């Protein structure tokens, strides 16, 4: 399967990240697209393309024109305001407040915002669109006729909510992918998040849609970030009541119980219907992860790509989490071979 | 007018707080404390006693149990998770999220935030209660029959709305001390909010309530922390239905406005039939003071505390925010002198 990865990525490169009630080096650093790229290739999946150039139409049906706009101008405003760190939100608009959008450029970032661990910095908004546009390009693969892809995303995607930013992600990807399969001429499609964390981003932006089944396998939120979504009880609103499965496990869950629910959640995806599957890929369910609390082993990813694969349909694989230690490549690279 | 003020204050002196993207001492430190009581003592308000000791009864009745409970062990909890520095909520329960409490103590402090600058520290739980118990002993002389009174509270509380803890509050002492004074006998209490940012946690509280009015006069929320509450638009709800009245006002307000909204908002007051009135003080409005936008000078707040006591009714002022500008002091003081008359 062919790769499609930009360096343009690099000019994500944020400095701090709040954490344990610190400013820390950010979790989401450079060098995990670089340990992953070098790790694919080694498993024999060397033919990387950059992506092409392509405009706003396809992320515009994912995402508020509002808070693209305010992205692309974020940092320059918050540099303009005076401040002396990076862009980060400390006001949120939270229960019982009002729906009104402020003016300025701190009440602005506060709006946008669902989790103020994440920073916006110079070149933050260049890289999402990197990155979106790799996943444009996989997705094209995909429309093309190729059974698999991988689109080697950075920043990630997946908690980039229809007009919030957050958990190191901005524009979501994924959500991008599956609307560009749609454009192509695909009727349903689904996403299945198996990254750690609950895809609250994915699942808002196609909450209410009938045209895309969201799936999520990730720990419980009643002790996991993002916190506030992924609750198995939420299926779905109006037009799309019944497009979305969350799967929340406990602390120390093996591939014995998620093993499971990835079974179910694929099963509920050939009952959708879906013309292809949009793999939003995490590798932070490595028992070694810094911080999730799953226990995955490497070997369990090329279980779990072959377990996808098997549903017979194009599969996009496109990148979210997995940090620490340099397995994240090999684990990615496990996946792919499973697909593959 | 006899001043309520404890030392416990002090045990509330948090190590950071998140500004322009960094950590920083700060801006609600201990010596806002110390400039204030030494202003007003220097003004002939000298009568000073500590606060009495208080029970949860009274809080009960206007914050969250849940919330309350939080706030207790929130740092005991932090450090056993393992956490280098102060507890600082990062993920928040926004826009189209489930109402479902979290059970860690990583999710709960962001269920229970509504502003990242605020870090909980070592102290806070006791300084919270120490700065209420003022509140409760200073509503307690005005239920006496005392025309006025200064409580100096700190940490302050406006920002505490029925279960969320941020901008720099935790327990909201106005909002205790109006409940305070409906359990000695009114049937009606209005809550005046001068402080320069909107008093959300108090309108929170009192949204649905009918026996408690409340008013604020703020910078306009779409230029100014909080930023998300604040609007003309909200008078109220259910059970509270007109009454709640907000006077949002521009940069560069001058007191010839500012004085103009405080003038309306008292006809409201006196048209609700307000018995007492608790006023939220925060002397941030004053034009030197960096983070407001707003033209107040030190002569103004003498013809503030005029015009709030013109209303005919007892007071009780509830020390909020204001940066910690050498003048702090005057203006608070400045306030408290116009009560006096
Ligand atoms: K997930
Ligand atoms: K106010
Ligand atoms: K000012
Ligand atoms: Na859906
Ligand atoms: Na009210
Ligand atoms: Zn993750
Ligand atoms: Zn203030």
């Amino acid at each position: 399967m062919r790769v499609i990865f930009s360096e343009d990525h690099k000019l994500r490169n944020a400095k701090t990240e709040l954490y344990g009630g610190e400013l820390v080096p950010p979790f989401e650093a450079p060098f995990r697209a670089e340990w992953i790229l070098a790790a694919v290739k080694e498993a024999g999946f060397d033919d990387v393309v950059a992506p092409a150039r392509h405009g706003l139409e396809t992320v515009l049906k994912v995402h508020d024109a509002g808070y693209l706009n305010f992205l692309e101008t974020a940092w320059d405003r918050w540099k303009a305001a005076g401040y002396k760190g990076e862009a980060i939100a400390t006001s949120f608009p939270v229960r019982r407040t009002s729906p009104r959008i402020p003016t300025d450029i701190e009440g602005q970032i506060g709006y946008y915002c669902n989790a103020a661990e994440t920073a916006i910095s110079p070149g933050t908004w260049e890289a999402a669109l990197s990155s979106m546009a790799s996943a444009i390009d996989g997705a094209d693969l995909i429309a093309a006729g190729h059974k698999a892809a991988f689109s080697l995303c950075r920043p990630p995607g997946h908690h980039a909510g229809i007009d919030m930013f957050g958990g190191y992600c901005f524009i979501n990807n994924a959500a991008v992918a599956a609307q560009r399969l749609l454009d192509k001429g695909a009727k349903k499609i689904a996403i299945l998040d198996v990254d750690f964390h609950h895809g609250n981003g994915t699942q808002d932006i196609f909450y209410e849609r009938g045209d895309v089944f969201f799936a999520s396998l990730h720990g419980d939120p009643a002790e996991a970030f993002p916190h506030f979504l992924g609750y198995a009880e939420e299926t779905g609103k109006g037009a799309g009541a019944g497009t979305t499965a969350n799967y929340p496990m406990g602390r120390g869950t093996p591939y014995s119980v998620w093993g499971e629910a990835l079974t179910d959640s694929l099963k509920r995806i050939a009952a959708f219907g879906a013309e292809a599957i949009v793999v939003s890929l995490g590798v932070d369910t490595f028992e070694q992860d810094p911080i999730s609390f799953f226990k995955l082993t490497s070997p369990d990813y090329i279980t779990m790509g072959r377990t996808i694969a098997a549903s017979g349909v194009p599969l996009l694989v496109v990148m979210e989490g997995g940090y620490g230690v340099p397995e994240i490549g090999l684990n990615v690279a496990n996946v792919l071979k499973g697909v593959a």
